[PDB]
């Protein structure tokens, strides 16, 4: 009954979503959905747009299965001047916060656009503010948006290109339930699922031996290690990562191996130090990537990303073996 993905708008935002008028936001939505399909392998559901007149005139909401996941203001006659961290001074206008990243921002008249840019502000128009927020929410909720129906539709599409591979695999070797869970686990850590041949071929080799979607996910991630490596370290420059202090690594390994647990305070400090390492990577311009021993990757991914979803936790078995790695930050 409820649309998988929906948007509600006050009356001032109707033009940017009206195919008979300017409809600028409709074209941005299409590019967002196309870019997710091509880059992540995940065609998001259509965004059902409807007017809502008890909403403020310049207000929009974004909803998933009828549950609001985001909202904000967009003023068609104004630009949003966003301070990325380097802007200088202030501008007159409605002070706010950019909906995607939480950065300080100001809605400004058109006549201040260039002045704001000279002051180092990133200046975007109203429809782009909404699009950016939607694009961010689709990314944040990619796994939740990829339900069983979505998994079936994708399997049906790939079946057209790879009929024999898909026939030998589902449902006799891996069920849709298991395939959906593995694909969801990949999307949950921002791993693209566009390379369905490698994914299905890997499941075909290991599903007969391991029915656990958790273990399949680890083996699929290794099979996709080149795509994962190029996602966070595109090109051929030095791979700059966070690493664990050597002593910490062994304390965690021996805790999972029944050799003695770590005091709870050490876990809290582990989390605090991961946040500090993230801030350092950001300051260095390096990726938000923590590289760890294969045996630790699922644990630390779940433990740390619960509080720090921006963190990427990779296994040493996933990182392309021809890359030069440098630990630019150390946790512990």
């Amino acid at each position: 009954g409820e649309d998988s993905l929906g948007m509600e708008v006050g009356y001032r935002l109707i033009p940017m979503v009206d195919f008979q008028q300017d409809g600028e936001l409709l074209g941005r939505i299409r590019s967002i959905r196309k870019k997710f399909a091509q880059d992540m392998g995940f065609l998001p559901p259509v965004v059902h747009i409807r007017d809502n007149m008890d909403l403020q005139p310049a207000r929009y909401r974004i909803l998933m299965k009828g549950v609001e996941i985001g909202s904000g203001d967009a003023y068609p006659g104004r630009w949003l001047a966003i301070n990325p961290g380097t802007a200088a001074g202030t501008l007159p206008g409605e002070k706010t916060v950019d909906p995607a990243f939480g950065l300080d921002a100001i809605w400004i008249e058109s006549a201040l656009k260039e002045q704001a840019q000279i002051q180092g502000f990133t200046v975007v128009e109203a429809s782009t503010v909404v699009a950016t927020h939607l694009n961010h929410l689709i990314g944040q909720f990619s796994a939740e948006l990829f339900g069983r129906q979505e998994a079936q539709q994708l399997l049906d599409r790939v079946s057209q290109e790879m009929p024999k591979l898909t026939e030998d695999l589902v449902p006799g070797v891996v069920t849709l339930t298991t395939l959906h869970k593995v694909l969801q686990n990949l999307l949950a850590e921002k791993v693209p699922i566009r390379d369905m041949r490698t994914i299905l071929e890997t499941l075909a080799e290991h599903a007969p031996l391991q029915s656990d979607p958790h273990e399949l996910t680890a083996v699929v991630r290794v099979a996709l290690g080149r795509a994962i490596t190029q996602q966070w370290f595109p090109g051929n420059e030095e791979v700059q990562v966070i690493g664990l202090d050597t002593a910490l690594e062994r304390l965690l390994l021996q805790a999972l191996q029944g050799g003695g647990g770590l005091e709870p305070g050490l876990a809290d400090r582990l989390l605090a130090q991961t946040q500090e390492a993230l801030s350092r990577q950001e300051m260095l311009g390096a990726p938000p990537v923590l590289l760890v021993n294969h045996a630790l990757r699922p644990l630390l991914s779940r433990f740390l990303r619960r509080s720090l979803p921006q963190l990427v936790v990779l296994s040493n078995l996933e990182l392309s073996d021809n890359r030069h790695i440098r630990m630019t930050a150390t946790i512990g």
